[PDB]
């Protein structure tokens, strides 16, 4: 994998140092080989044993999935991704392809489709960029060049940045480019590992949050819109832990929540990006619950958001998101999904959420 | 008087089938600019502003009449109606009053200015406004914009509406947006428009053009990766509402998929929303604006100008038809939704625009 054994630990903890809860965790006694073989068995003769496939690929991490792919290749000298692609069809084949691909490639490909169609699917850009930290973003960028090649791009130096709108297009586009640069505030692995011990004071900074609050507060108004970067410089660079602190300080000081301030001072996609990044730090389960809810518009595989989100969030925080969703909507996420989808595609999603078949 | 002239352009005036759209505000055949001026003037004298009197005039006149009233009041009292209303009212009431006594094109230009001058871009507002302007209106707004820039400081005798917009290289949405602001959409001469109830919409559309357009529209899908696809933009943004409707019908008979569906599956982002807005402005307008009004009611008051902008503007064009659609769609009158989302003399002003007059 290009993402290592796990997504960045930066994503693993709520504002308070509490482990988010995934629906998928590395599999005790995992054997790529065992799984490769079992998958091989599940594709045979007329038809296919779909549930067998699901109960493996939808119960492993991206890293384990890639190990399986590598084991499969080694063994059968065949290609897992293809073997699946030939014996499945429709929506089920679609979700399987999103599953057997390395995460950064699966995201890079979505970014590719969001930009290369008619009109720019910014919702997807915002959705995906919000969820990547520096190293992941870099892996996604590299995956992107590989996607262009896989599409037969004859261009030597086409790139993610190359395909994106120019910073001069506006505040939103500049912020997007800022994030792609992949130079947000980072936390050493040591510190992150220790969050569930020392808590979070070690990785935040009051003098900083307080100063940033002052900057955030003084950013806005008209007459001067010449490169107003302060809001971007803070929201799009501070760690989720630091942003939370800034958020707390800002409300104590000013009497309006930092979120309300953003919603009031910015517009269009720029606002949507800022709101996404901030809520991903201070209000994530709800943010992604809402995203999931919006993704369910009876489109099936016509829109990828639903499966992209379930697949990715399954190994980070999908369970907390499931809980948020029910609180917000009165219906379990599991049921919303059962209602909006069908077939083996549906079964895959339910298993990703922890359902058993 | 008004850079829009006595009315909004007649090109907005008929539905796809040739029937007149129904406004909540029509030119008053007994209209006396001076008489209204006098009445407004009385309303303000003394420390007891009669809000109902003010609202029941200004919110019951077209933009042309309101401007006629401004002028008459100016010559009559050496005083500026706008100023006198501002100094005699406050809060949300003053806000809505200011949107109202300003010439439509200036009012739209100010909102465009704010949609761009701030942090990020209020594209929703650009789509909403540009969608609703035909060529001459657009040019009047462009002019008024230059006048907003002077009013707001700029000493740049050459900065304009297009200067402030995003460049066409920023993407399909931006390019399409710019094409509307180009103000080179197909025209229909007034005389032929006025004749529609006589001659029918058939006299004003082109079956052969629609077929050819329908084919170009369908082609925009194969080899979706080559050069910048502009054909959808050209057709959707330029055809008159009447031609687009015909194009929509013909497109469906040929391919068994609505033109809307086609657009919705082939395009994304603000580009889709702009195209969808423009198409629906032609073929599904009452519903389209009823939804716009619905989405504009989020309890923001005079912090979001969309609700009052839409009401003010649609009032003299097709607001009644939009009201019917609104209740069909949402199961509740637009009147009652508006009353629930607003209050004060502002609420009252909005209600009067839709026709609900309360006398004293």
């Amino acid at each position: 994998s290009e993402f290592g054994i796990t997504r960045s630990l930066i994503h693993s903890f709520d504002p308070h140092g509490k482990h988010y809860r995934p629906t998928i965790k590395p599999t005790t006694g995992f054997s790529a080989s065992a799984d490769a073989e079992r998958l091989h068995r599940s594709m045979k003769g007329p038809g296919t044993n779909e549930l067998a496939i699901i109960n493996i690929l939808a119960r492993r991490t991206n890293y384990e999935r890639q190990e399986i792919c590598q084991s499969y290749k080694s063994l059968y000298k065949q290609d897992l991704k293809d073997d699946l692609k030939s014996d499945t069809s429709g929506d089920f084949r679609k979700v399987l392809c999103q599953l057997i691909v390395d995460t950064p490639y699966m995201l890079a490909k979505s970014l590719y489709y969001a930009m290369k169609g008619l009109g720019t699917n910014d919702r997807v850009l915002i959705e995906i960029f919000t969820t990547l930290w520096n190293d992941e973003m870099k892996a996604v960028a590299d995956a992107y060049k590989q996607v262009l090649k896989d599409k037969g791009s004859e261009e030597s130096e086409r790139s993610l940045v190359t395909d994106m709108k120019k910073e001069t297009c506006g505040d939103y586009e500049y912020a997007l480019l800022s994030l792609v640069q992949a130079e947000r505030d980072d936390i050493p692995i040591l510190q992150l590992k220790a969050i569930p011990d020392k808590g979070v004071n070690s990785i935040i900074n009051h003098e900083l949050a307080e100063a940033d609050a002052k900057d955030l507060y003084a950013s806005g108004a008209g007459r001067v819109g010449t490169s107003e970067r302060r809001i971007t410089r803070v929201i799009c660079n501070r760690t989720p832990y630091q942003l939370y602190l800034t958020s707390e300080i800002y409300f104590k000081m000013y009497g309006k929540t930092l979120l309300e301030h953003i919603e009031s001072e910015t517009s269009g996609d720029y606002r949507k990006l800022l709101v996404a990044v901030l809520r991903y730090a201070i209000d994530r389960p709800s943010l992604i619950a809402e995203w999931l809810h919006d993704s369910m518009a009876g489109l099936g595989t016509k829109d990828y958001a639903l499966m992209r989100l379930l697949i990715t969030r399954s190994e980070i925080d999908l369970q907390d998101i499931m809980d948020a969703y029910e609180s917000i909507y009165g219906k379990s996420l599991l049921n919303a999904v059962k209602d909006d989808t069908s077939g083996d595609y549906r079964r895959t999603l339910c298993v990703l959420m922890g359902e058993i078949y």
